[PDB]
């Protein structure tokens, strides 16, 4: 896998954001992570969360899997980095988000979240407060 180019358009929420890429402005959903919904619980700090991460980095940078690249809807499939920092990993090890199922084989980087995710929920983070 390789890190590319992408330039900041518009936060959105805790696992989607509005990114350019190549020239192109295009809604991107964040590879195997699930967040809350903004109006659902911990959704405004999962919000704020990436918002924060991503309006506050100088580079933003998109990395596409080995499966597919784009969803049915048309949102691009990738792993975000915000400064060289993983946004979807961030997310999870702060209890913000939990490990999705695998997309069309897009899972190189499910043991490094199942990790992020594990010490979150030994943490008692967020989500996983009611363990």
């Amino acid at each position: 896998l390789h890190k590319e180019p992408a330039t900041l358009i518009k936060a959105i929420d805790g696992d989607t954001v509005k990114l350019m890429y190549k020239g192109q402005p295009m809604t991107f959903r964040l590879l195997l992570v699930d967040t809350p919904e903004f109006n659902e619980k911990y959704g405004p700090e999962a919000s704020a969360f990436t918002k924060k991460m991503v309006e506050n980095a100088k580079k933003i940078e998109v990395e596409f899997d080995k499966g597919q690249r784009t969803d049915k809807y048309g949102r691009g499939l990738a792993y975000e980095y915000a400064d060289g920092k993983m946004v979807n990993e961030a997310l999870v090890r702060q209890g913000l988000a939990k490990v999705a199922y695998v997309y069309k084989g897009n899972n190189t980087h499910e043991q490094l979240l199942r990790k992020a995710e594990a010490q979150a929920k030994k943490e008692k983070l967020n989500i996983w407060s009611e363990d």
